[PDB]
């Protein structure tokens, strides 16, 4: 037998993570959300994975379009993160209005003034209890030189110098 | 076509990660190493994944034993991390001598004075180009109240307050 759900979450509050915004576009429509469960798989050919909650049915739009982009956040941007987690109201079109964006290879929206960004095509989809897991290969890039990074730890937000 | 290997690594130097030590034991022997590519998959039942380099053949000992543990590091511990990345010499028995350890459910070594720890049984193994990916379910736990965490960013080490 496995350990209890509540006790697992209390221990994970001592494990730190860098804050992302992930996006999509195509015949099923345009969507974004705030996220921490992602990691690097290989550098030859370059490959990345992400994990999405099954209890929100609008997350099936990512699987139907077959493309996604991942954007890494800098020091001054706590207001953008609160909006894309659903804490303060608003329609999707009203959430995107808060900043400036550009296009690279696939159609998915890329953020101006990000620390880094990766534009991807889907190669595999798997089912794991409470979440779906998606694998993608990298077809476009950008990066800029800013002075601090945004981090989540012990149930609150922080800033850290490069 | 995909982007170039060297350009991918320069952009990933702007993406932060918390520092772990991962361990194993059984009929194929006892081993450890320093690591950043891991993440949380589900909370019902609790489940975690890890990624291991194919170019070092001693990493096949983890697959043969069928068990592993993951340990999260605190502020004062940069010397332990340098030893388990292979930067300063020593045999495996000589690396474990530098600190104190205990036993929970499987046999794999758990660290005294860690910020958090998770003891796991293997349920799935997959092949992805340069690395192997392993999935595990959680059968034991511990945690302690320390004041800072260890982080890797922009090709050097840092400290961050809880
Ligand atoms: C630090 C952190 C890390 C996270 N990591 C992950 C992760 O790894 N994986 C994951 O899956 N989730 C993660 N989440 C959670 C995720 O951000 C939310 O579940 C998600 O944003 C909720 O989607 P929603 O707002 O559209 O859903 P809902 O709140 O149910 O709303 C659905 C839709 O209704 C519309 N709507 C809502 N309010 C209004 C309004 N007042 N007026 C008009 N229209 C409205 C909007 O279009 C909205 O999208 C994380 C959250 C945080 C804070
Ligand atoms: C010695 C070393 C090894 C590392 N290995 C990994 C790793 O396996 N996975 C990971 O997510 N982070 C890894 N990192 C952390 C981080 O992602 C890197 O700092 C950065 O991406 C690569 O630049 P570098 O010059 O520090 O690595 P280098 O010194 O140029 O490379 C060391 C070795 O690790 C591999 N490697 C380095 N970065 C990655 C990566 N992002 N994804 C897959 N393989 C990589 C390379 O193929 C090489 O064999 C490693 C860091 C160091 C110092
Ligand atoms: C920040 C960071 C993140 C990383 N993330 C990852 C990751 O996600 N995934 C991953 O796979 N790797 C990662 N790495 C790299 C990983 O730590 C090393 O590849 C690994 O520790 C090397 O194994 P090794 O020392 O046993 O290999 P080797 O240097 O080739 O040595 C093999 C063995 O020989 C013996 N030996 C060596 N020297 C002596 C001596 N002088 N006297 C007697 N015996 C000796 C030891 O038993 C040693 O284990 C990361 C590294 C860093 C710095
Ligand atoms: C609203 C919110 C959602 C988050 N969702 C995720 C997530 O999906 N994946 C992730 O790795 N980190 C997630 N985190 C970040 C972090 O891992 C948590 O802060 C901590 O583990 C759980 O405690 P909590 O009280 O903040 O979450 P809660 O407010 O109690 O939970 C919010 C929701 O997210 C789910 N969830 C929370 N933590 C995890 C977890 N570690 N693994 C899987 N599901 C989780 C829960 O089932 C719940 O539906 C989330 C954080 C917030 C604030």
């Amino acid at each position: 037998s496995t350990v209890e759900s509540k006790a697992y979450r209390d221990a994970m509050s001592h494990y730190a993570g860098a804050v992302q915004i992930v996006t999509t576009a195509g015949a099923a429509g345009r969507r974004g959300l705030t996220l921490t469960a992602a990691c690097s798989v290989s550098d030859n050919p370059p490959t990345i994975l992400i994990c999405l909650q099954k209890i929100h049915e609008e997350n099936r739009i990512f699987i139907e379009n077959g493309v996604f982009a991942i954007n890494t956040l800098a020091g001054p941007h706590q207001q953008l993160a609160d909006a894309f987690s659903g804490r303060i109201g608003l329609t999707q079109d009203e959430r995107f209005e808060l900043a400036a964006w550009e296009i690279l290879a696939t159609g998915a929206p890329v953020l101006k003034g990000a620390l880094a960004a990766f534009d991807c095509r889907v190669v595999s989809v798997q089912d794991h209890s409470t979440h779906h897991v998606l694998f993608g290969e990298v077809v476009g890039l950008s990066s800029h030189a800013e002075e601090e990074a945004l981090i989540y730890l012990n149930r609150r937000y922080h800033k850290l110098e490069l």
